[PDB]
């Protein structure tokens, strides 16, 4: 941390102020030192512009008379700039201060008193593992690992001990902004700390459960509310009956339509159908529609293909901030499905660029053919919602990532099976090699084992036994990949794949809950609400979706003082069984 | 099969409920010494790779469909008849290409027909063992229980 | 009879010390821990779901382990009226 900060102080200094490097220590070094260890989160206490001006308090400046520079309050000078006696509070910043430091005992002191109960320590839970990940090596990043663990046994403690008591300001707890710690909705901030256990308890699955589902209620069934959402006019009967129905809330079938479309789980399985649909309509179009003219077909095609490009449009200008336009999308965009997710237009573009040009005229088929696999990827890529197939979903998704590279091992090697079958015949580098038969690259194959013999009418089978011999091989250099790099995280996890399996969910719906309740035939509509309207603006400033909630000061301060008491419950309990282990009693 | 419109066809849906009556056979068979524990393990396993089941079948829906895609569909058509897609008996295509009428670029996506069988043992035997493996401790002796 | 029933209160009441101290005076030595073994497992399988369920699982197979030993302490003595007990209504 120290070297960190060196760095960061010898990133941005000026030459006048200190010689070697050392102008001051402002809000702009340790600004820094934590946007490295940090995302989104806000800059404290005093920006730089007029209102809280800090720029030239470094020289000095012009007293009173102007007006615009210093203070422009008291017209004495004393070498300093003055003293704030309390810059928020002490107990945050000095949690922050002693993390990075590695102890064990100051941490748990400052905390012991600490007004900020629950997100202090999810702070210094998630700097702490960055700091883990960076670079210690060796004795240390374990035991510290712990210790971070441990501040997850303890934020779960806490959560614990709010979950005992006051069930409804408990789960309003769980959107802490606190205005002053970059509020993450004491969430974002949470999932950005990995969570190992601090997603699974219990509360939090009560409340991942009721917003998951937006106006539902209990008592539906995975498999009855296929028949909800299928069957239009079926929710208005005797069916599954909602809380607007019994609270008579329903007094229009408008209003049932606009309360059921709004629901959250709606929209997955409209795109679950519209994307199969999609991929439905593309066999369509190509297998009847193979004319280069705008025909009907082919400007349906576009119509869905240009709102599928319309969303990804969108998710590629949400991915980076409002200065990084290149750099982080870029970064982001270095992942593997990502880069297929740029590919997939790509490689479009340029097949229906070939297809236009008369050289490749048939080719252009035969290559836009080719990027429906990659479609083929996202169809098991985003089949993340069954109870006991999803995390097996998100096992294949893992080994796939890990295997990756044993991908191209596979491939690579497999190119010594037809070279080495055709070194009988003489290659055609510059010849009349292609039109029929030459060697690689797409359709043809009669020698699937169906070798053309129908012309025909101690030494000579064993090459080709070892030809099927070498498959065999096949099976035991590469098949012994497969279950060796799945055995290697094999234990325990039909358990804690559920930690697994509610992680990647909360990463997904985070970024993927904010997509429109219309469906794609009723997508005109927010077309010609939002489209045309972002033209006018060079950034589009709609209301974020989220589920954060603006605190008042009275519930604020009401809220606080709870979690102190119960804190004071936990660390009195927390005494209690630091008593019980047998090592107390040995050293005692 | 009284119906007249399937006489023939029923003679074939019959044939299918057979099937059915194959499982109970190891259904019921829970009676050997060794064999027996071992019976019970295969019927929790398929009841737990139930769902993994329909993961397959839906899976190759993508084999016929994909090795189709040359040829135009028949949705209003003769399609029927003799050869058409799906559904039960005629396949001659089990490896066995009909060439008999016969008399740097081509082969590498029909070696990856068979790589990707080699693919399928990869995404898909590793769950056998994988599901296997989360209740693998002890079992010989406490699964007398 | 009270014992019986207070066994019943106690159980589902989760503590250590009262279910074995009401038990100790049982007029129904077998079924009556069968009883409560069978009822505290289905309230660990409906809903605690943190930081209570496998330690009260654990009191569960306790009561097994306690069935097993006073099964254990009667097949000991008199083998004819220990078989015939395994019909206890
Ligand atoms: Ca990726």
């Amino acid at each position: 941390f120290h070297s960190k900060l060196q760095k960061v102080l010898v990133e941005d200094p000026e030459r006048p102020a200190c010689a070697p490097a050392a102008p001051r220590l402002q809000m702009h070094h340790v600004a820094q030192v934590l946007r490295e260890l940090l995302g989104d989160f806000t800059q404290p206490l005093y920006p730089r512009p007029r209102h809280n001006d800090r720029l030239r308090l470094l020289l000095p400046v012009p007293h009173v008379k102007l007006n615009v520079q210093g203070v422009s309050l008291r017209s004495l000078y004393k070498r300093s700039s003055g003293h704030v006696t309390f810059t928020m509070d002490p107990i945050r910043d000095l949690l922050i201060w002693a993390i990075v430091q590695n102890r064990r005992e100051l941490a748990g002191i400052i905390w012991a008193q600490s007004q900020d109960c629950i997100a202090a320590a999810l702070a210094c839970s998630k700097i702490l593992k960055e700091l883990s990940k960076e670079e210690e090596d060796t004795d240390s990043s374990e035991e510290m690992l712990a210790l971070a663990e441990e501040y997850e046994h303890r934020a779960i403690g806490v959560f614990t001990e709010c979950y005992r008591k006051d069930e409804e300001r408990a789960q309003k707890l769980l959107t802490r902004v606190s205005e002053a710690w970059g509020k993450t909705t004491c969430l974002q901030l949470a999932l950005e700390a990995k969570d190992m256990k601090f997603v699974s308890h219990g509360g939090i699955q009560a409340f991942l459960t009721k917003v998951w589902w937006g106006q539902l209620s209990v008592d539906n069934g995975l498999w009855r509310v296929t028949l909800c959402m299928l069957a239009f006019p079926l929710l208005l009967t005797g069916l599954i009956s909602f809380r607007e129905k019994r609270l008579q809330d329903v007094g229009t079938p408008a209003a049932r339509a606009r309360a059921f479309f709004t629901a959250p789980v709606v929209v997955f399985h409209l795109n679950i159908l519209s994307y199969f649909a999609f991929l439905c309509l593309f066999a369509y179009v190509l297998m009847v529609d193979f004319q280069p003219v705008p025909s009907w077909c082919e400007c349906a095609i576009y119509l869905w293909l240009f709102s599928l490009v319309c969303e990804e449009m969108r998710q590629l200008f949400y991915d980076p901030d409002e200065c990084g336009l290149m750099k982080k999308a870029a970064l982001y965009f270095s992942d593997f499905w990502n880069k297929l997710d740029v590919g997939a237009i790509l490689l479009f573009v340029a097949g229906l660029t070939c297809r236009l040009i008369p050289a490749t005229l048939y080719p252009g088929r035969v290559i836009l053919s080719l990027d429906f696999i990659l479609f083929c990827l996202r169809l098991m890529h985003i089949f993340t919602i069954s109870k006991t197939l999803g995390p097996k979903i998100i096992i294949v998704k893992r080994m796939m990532k890990d295997v990756f590279f044993f991908l191209f091992l596979l491939a690579v090697w497999v190119v010594s099976f037809g070279v080495a079958k055709q070194a009988i015949l003489i290659h055609n580098e510059r010849r009349v090699d292609w039109l029929f038969r030459g060697a690689v690259y797409h359709s043809y194959l009669t020698i699937f084992g169906q070798i053309p013999g129908y012309i025909d009418g101690f030494p000579e089978w064993l090459t080709v036994l070892l030809l099927c011999l070498y498959l065999l091989f096949t099976n035991i250099l590469l098949l012994n990949l497969l279950i060796a790099m799945f055995n290697y995280t094999f234990q325990q996890v039909q358990e804690h794949t559920d930690q697994i399996w509610k992680f990647q969910r909360h990463d997904l719906i985070e970024e993927y809950h904010g997509r429109p309740a219309a469906p794609p035939p009723f997508i005109l509509l927010s077309h010609l609400q939002l489209f045309i309207k972002r033209v006018v603006l060079k950034t589009p400033a709609k209301r974020h979706k989220q589920l954060k909630n603006k605190l008042e000061k009275n519930e604020e301060a009401a809220l606080l003082s709870w979690e102190i008491y119960l804190k004071e419950n936990y660390l009195q309990n927390r005494q209690f069984q630091q008593k019980q282990r047998p090592e107390q009693k040995i050293e005692d």
